């Protein structure tokens, strides 16, 4: 089974070199233009190319599931994405500091860094999710120069826990704008990241203040690039690199403002949540911005299965699908009004008329209803095995721990979707 769209996937580590040419071509010809060169490319190119190819639901066979993730050329695309975002900051900040500008080519230099920093963003979140030791380590690395390294710890076991629930805050709810959603997510990430590293060292029986907390290792590597970014250019170039900074965080903001917007998750009989399934996130399957992204848009079986790798995602029929592509609507996202009159008569179509079943805002509660009311262990998600001979040194439990200690409310190390009840006993 010939895979069809193998060098198709070249797009995504390409969007970097987009940003250098245009960089050179800025610097050779002397054009202003040319300075907005990412803001075009993401704003009127793309979603033109989404226009003019239309969808694809097509899965993989079965059978061939197995060999897509055994092939190395999947993660050399991958890899290939970093050695080019680095060199893109760098002639940005000497370009910005150096070079004579004027007021709009410079915020075109500061948008066209910041979008190139925030599909880096994308690449690390698909880096983030892989067990490899050397991956993690890349992920950190490669969220630097965004400044926003707690991510790597927060997506991965408070978000994909939390998944759309009143108390997560990366999950949209009906009738909230983007402008009344930013300040939350932003706040509540770093709260909880702090929260969940203060708890895992806690239980390490360690100091938070300590080497091993992530949250520092992480900012530690950007401290270090905008110091000697700063040291050998000088004040300017922080400036540049703290908008560009903010720019990129943004721009990943609005793409968590756009997966998960209304949706809801059914408490079980007992106290806790149903397990996360393809119906509690949006899908969209257009091409031309499944290339440019690796595979970003089919956030159901990565975000109900979060090992396996985006070049093995499926289509499932029971998600709700967007209107067009995520570059497609992103203007009709910073717009209120547009964002609202598009999607709530969608969300109220998915619910079959009966909204006391989704993530309504509370302010605006009364007006929806009023108007659109019309009615040895294993995990087994990622097959990782907890041993009680080996034991897992990382979350403070020490080899030779039996396995009744375990505290209830304990998650999967790998996934963070299934908790200690949920795990199947093998046998001897
Ligand atoms: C939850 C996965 C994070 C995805 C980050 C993507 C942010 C950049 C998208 C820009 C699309 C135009
Ligand atoms: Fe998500
Ligand atoms: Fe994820
Ligand atoms: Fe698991």
């Amino acid at each position: 089974w010939n895979d069809g769209k193998r060098y198709l996937w070249l797009l995504s580590p390409f969007i970097p070199v987009l940003g250098l040419i245009g960089l050179g071509l800025f610097l050779y010809t002397d054009i202003g233009l040319f300075t907005w060169s990412g803001p075009l490319l993401i704003y009127g190119l793309i979603p033109l190319l989404d226009w003019l190819v239309g969808e694809d639901r097509n899965n993989p066979p079965e059978a061939a599931v197995a060999q897509l993730e055994n092939d190395r050329y999947y993660r050399a695309i991958v890899y290939a994405y970093l050695p080019t975002q680095y060199a893109v900051t760098v002639l940005g900040t000497w370009v910005a500091v150096t070079a004579d500008l004027a007021i709009w080519e410079y915020i075109g230099l500061v948008l066209s860094v910041g979008a190139v920093n925030g599909i880096g963003i994308n690449t690390a979140h698909e880096l983030g999710h892989k067990r490899e030791n050397l991956d993690r380590w890349l992920a950190k690395l490669t969220l630097a120069p965004v400044a926003y390294g707690h991510f790597f710890v927060e997506h991965n076991r408070g978000h994909h826990k939390n998944v759309a629930t009143p108390e997560d805050p990366a999950s949209s709810k009906m009738g909230e704008s983007f402008w009344a959603f930013l300040p939350r997510t932003v706040i509540g990430s770093l709260r909880s990241a702090w929260a969940i590293e203060k708890a895992r060292l806690q239980r390490n029986k360690q100091s938070v203040w300590s080497l091993d907390n992530e949250n520092l290792q992480a900012w530690a590597m950007t401290i270090v690039l905008f110091g000697a970014l700063t040291a050998c250019l000088g004040w300017p170039a922080l400036l540049f690199l703290v908008l560009q900074a903010a720019y990129g965080a943004s721009l990943l903001e609005v793409i968590n403002y756009i997966e998960h917007y209304g949706l809801l998750r059914q408490k079980l009989p007992d106290g806790r949540y149903e397990r996360c399934q393809p119906r509690h996130s949006w899908n969209s399957n257009h091409i031309v911005t499944n290339l440019f992204l690796y595979q970003l848009q089919r956030h159901s079986d990565h975000h109900a299965n979060p090992t396996r790798r985006f070049q093995a995602l499926r289509h499932f029929d029971d998600s709700p699908q967007l209107p067009s592509g995520y570059a497609s609507m992103l203007i009709p996202a910073y717009v209120p009004w547009l964002w609202f009159r598009l999607m709530d008569p969608l969300v109220a179509r998915h619910y079959g008329g009966d909204l006391t079943k989704a993530n309504l805002y509370p302010p605006k509660r009364a007006a929806l209803l009023a108007r659109w009311h019309r009615p040895r262990y294993q995990c087994t998600d990622c097959g990782y095995i907890y041993d009680e001979a080996i034991g897992c040194p990382r979350e403070g439990f020490p080899p030779g721990t039996p396995w009744s200690q375990i505290p209830d409310d304990w998650s999967c190390p790998d996934c963070a979707v299934r908790d200690k009840v949920d795990f199947r006993k093998l046998p001897a």
